């Protein structure tokens, strides 16, 4: 259960904005993230982390038309191509792929994912981990809000949906 | 790119006869296997080795007519029963779960995997991993021979089959 909520940015500026604030850095991840086709509200990926030798297997349920709220099931892998190729014989439809850079910074409760998208541009997630969805909204708010961030920031759109439109 | 027989045995005969020969040991797997609705020749499971605690995805393609050979794509996963909820999530029906006790050695430049399988008997498999079917199904029976296995030990059907 991920509320999450994704606001168009530009990288520079906001880590000024981030700085000032001064949060704690998580993790950095160059990921390479290939959709297969599925019916919605369904997705299904294979996540690799060059930097890290880490690859992911990741399916979720969209559960609104906002994309703020997710049921998500993931565990690592071994092997990305393997990975694909099986799905691929599966009969499964590579929908896109998505190349972008990630730094994870942490708040009291709340996940700052400053994300550098190839070919999109540049987008901050706030993100909470909630069994209850308006508490959760309201707290991404006050962070958004706290760091100068506008409703005609957010970016409705999945990458996927961002990527297949560009 | 596989070969693979399988034969029909009795666990303790086999292993007694097979230590004469002195293979060389690899590991013992206590594995549960949960196999997925697929269509043909594909085969789909996720294998849990319990004792080891190392799960893995495999899936195989039948390249022959009697389930001899087949192409295989597997890697580890960091969760067993994750991986069997996403399959399900995604449509897949579980077609059968097989749990078996597994002694791996290799002797002569084969790999036998001996298995006690629950609820239906005990099996050695022999296997070459080449690229010329009808060389390796020789060194096969090479070994089948000297381990006094005969073509009326061969089981041609499948573990998910023989439910
Ligand atoms: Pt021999």
């Amino acid at each position: 259960s991920e509320v999450e909520i994704k606001f168009k940015i530009k990288l520079e500026d906001f880590l000024h904005t981030l700085n000032t604030f001064n949060p704690e850095f998580v993790r950095y991840e160059e990921q390479e993230d290939v959709y297969f086709e599925v019916p919605r509200p369904k997705l299904l990926r294979i996540r690799g982390v060059h930097n890290l030798k880490k690859y992911y297997l990741t399916f979720k349920e969209i559960l609104d038309e906002n994309n703020e709220e997710f049921y998500e099931v993931e565990f690592e892998i071994g092997d990305f191509e393997k990975a694909v190729e099986v799905f691929k014989r599966l009969g499964f439809k590579i929908q896109a792929t998505i190349k972008k850079k990630r730094w994870v910074y942490k708040l009291n409760g709340v996940t700052l994912e400053v994300n550098r998208v190839e070919g999109i541009g540049d987008f901050v997630d706030i993100e909470v981990i909630s069994d209850s969805p308006e508490e959760a909204k309201e707290k991404i708010w006050e962070v958004a809000k706290m760091l100068g961030l506008k409703e005609e920031d957010v970016e409705p759109r999945l990458y996927l949906e961002l990527i297949n439109e560009l």
